[PDB]
């Protein structure tokens, strides 16, 4: 049934042939999710889901959360985040482009999920795909007097920066949405670095999209300069995307992107046309925190 393709070596990524949801077994999931650990992608490959289906697929994996705000979820399937900018009946399902920024998803929120699934159903013809970093190789790779000088430090995360205007905002004062955003979703603070509770790797838990400050041990702040070093070091300022880090993943129709939450940021990558595009969204909790900390 269910065959795990892995790449070579330390090649990221692994396909899986043969995966359904409703008939894999016990040791089909823990071999998927430790690949998924391991191998840090796993595309499932020929995967004709309904959006109920989808979630009993990712209900395999873990406990599904819902997105907190309601605009981006699907109008049957609550817990689906939905990418949309192609309107059905005429109304706007989900949020046009999202995520079009190195980030890590819920990573403003005090209790992230380890496991992400992207579900595409309008995929563009051409320069369509997610670009990914690995965070634990990108700290392993960073310079030396980088890692002794976040050695012992916290970071803060917020959406501030990316939060989406809401159909009901309009006519609102600006400076009323900003506060409700600090007032709902204060900025949370974590370890700059963290042991991954299911690896062991070291990973460098930032991302340019959500992560705003840094921090000592006392809470006291450090220059803005060393986040943008981290930033610069780890690969997320090249507007290229020809960083050793970035590793640009395409899908075909049918595919289901199943990777760590944890160990990756990624990046939407969509066209420099309004060509259309849809994707289904599925974020589990696995049998651990983000780290054994929280
Ligand atoms: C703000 C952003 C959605 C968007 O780009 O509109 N949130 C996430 O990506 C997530 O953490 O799930
Ligand atoms: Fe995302």
């Amino acid at each position: 049934r269910m065959q795990i393709d892995e790449q070579p070596g330390n090649a990221i990524g692994a396909a899986v042939e043969g995966f359904d949801h409703a008939t894999a077994s016990d040791a089909d999931i823990d071999a998927l999710k430790s690949t998924i650990y391991t191998k840090k992608i796993a595309v499932l490959k020929g995967q004709d889901l309904s959006p109920q289906q989808f979630l009993a697929l990712g209900k395999r994996l873990g406990r599904p959360e819902a997105y907190y705000e309601p605009m981006y979820q699907h109008p049957e399937v609550t817990e689906i985040f939905v990418s949309s900018n192609v309107p059905e009946n005429g109304k706007q399902i989900g949020v046009p482009k999202t995520g079009k920024f190195w980030h890590a998803d819920y990573q403003f929120m005090p209790d992230p999920f380890g496991i992400t699934l992207i579900y595409p159903q309008v995929i563009p013809e051409k320069n369509r795909g997610t670009y990914f970093i690995d965070m634990g190789r990108a700290y392993d790779r960073l310079p030396e007097d980088l890692k002794k000088e976040i050695s012992g430090t916290y970071c803060r995360h917020s959406v501030r920066k990316y939060f989406k205007i809401r159909p009901h905002d309009v006519y609102r004062p600006i400076s009323e949405i900003i506060e409700e955003v600090e007032r709902k979703t204060p900025a949370v603070v974590q370890p700059t670095t963290f042991t991954h509770p299911m690896t062991g790797e070291t990973v460098l838990y930032i991302s340019e999209g959500f992560t705003v400050g840094i921090e000592d041990q006392d809470g006291k702040p450090l220059d803005e300069e060393l986040l943008k070093r981290l930033f610069d070091a780890t690969g997320q300022l090249d507007e290229s995307f020809e960083h050793d880090n970035i590793h640009l993943q395409s899908f075909e129709q049918g595919d289901l992107l199943v990777w760590d939450n944890r160990s990756l940021i990624h990046r939407a990558r969509h066209t420099t046309t309004p060509e259309p595009t849809v994707s289904y969204r599925v974020t589990v909790h696995d049998e651990r925190k983000l780290h054994d900390g929280i």
